[PDB]
């Protein structure tokens, strides 16, 4: 199990100022529904996966300090018709991965058997839902495949999560700085775990 190397102590050291909504036990329990997460490839692939998932989360959530996007749009994309927006509801970032947009809440809701499309606030109000959405995105959108491949691709995870805004950005621009922070956190977490992060890092 990945919990053999990401212990409670490792997690707490990485996220010492987390909002109490987010717990190690919550992550562990939710991860049980994604048995391939953190158990795919070599031990070093498992370590890179955890570092990549949690490094991206560190960026998105501000060290797990935030549940909701700070100072958010309602993130209703009316061109995206498969998952209809609910009147008055807002699809701004929520949970560890800052799940955003009707299309993501809708697809996650369908896959998870949860009322996320009509009640997106569940992601900020139920920590089991919050962790499940982060793992859902990681697995369904195939950040998992990017990082656990030989060779690993951390850059691929950034592209999938927020590539339009963070990849292919001028050096030093806000999106580029966000991207570089993800890389910094990933590499720091890899250092904790004693694993080489690989070379395919930035986008
Ligand atoms: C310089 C620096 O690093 N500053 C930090 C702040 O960036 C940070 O605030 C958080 O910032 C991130 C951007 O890095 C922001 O991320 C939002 O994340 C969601 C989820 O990934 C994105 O949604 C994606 O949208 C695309 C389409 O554009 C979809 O294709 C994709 O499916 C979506 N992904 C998911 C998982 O749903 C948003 O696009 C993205 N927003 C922007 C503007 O880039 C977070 O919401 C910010 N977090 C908070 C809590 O507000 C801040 C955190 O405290 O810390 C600074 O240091």
């Amino acid at each position: 199990s990945w919990t053999s190397f990401v212990t409670p102590a490792v997690f707490e050291g990485w996220f010492p100022n987390r909002n109490p909504f987010y717990t190690y036990d919550g992550l562990v329990s939710a991860s049980n529904g994604y048995p391939e997460f953190g158990t795919t490839g070599s031990l070093d692939d498992q370590k890179r996966e955890l570092a990549a998932f949690l490094g991206n989360i560190n960026q998105a959530s501000g060290g797990l300090q935030f549940i909701q996007e700070q100072n958010p749009s309602d993130y209703c994309d009316t061109s995206s018709t498969q998952y209809p927006c609910a009147a008055g509801k807002q699809y701004y970032g929520r949970g560890p991965i800052q799940l955003s947009w009707n299309y993501n809440y809708g697809e996650a809701g369908a896959d998870l058997g949860l009322d996320l499309l009509n009640n997106p606030d569940l992601v900020a109000q139920d920590s089991t839902v919050a962790w499940r959405t982060a793992l859902w995105f990681w697995m369904k959108r195939d950040c998992h495949g990017a990082i656990t491949a030989s060779p690993p691709s951390f850059s691929g995870t950034i592209r999938i999560i927020n590539g339009g805004l963070e990849c292919n950005q001028p050096a030093g621009s806000i999106g580029n700085m966000q991207m570089e922070n993800r890389v910094t956190y990933y590499t720091q977490f890899c250092q904790t775990l004693g694993v080489d992060p690989g070379t395919d890092l930035r986008c």
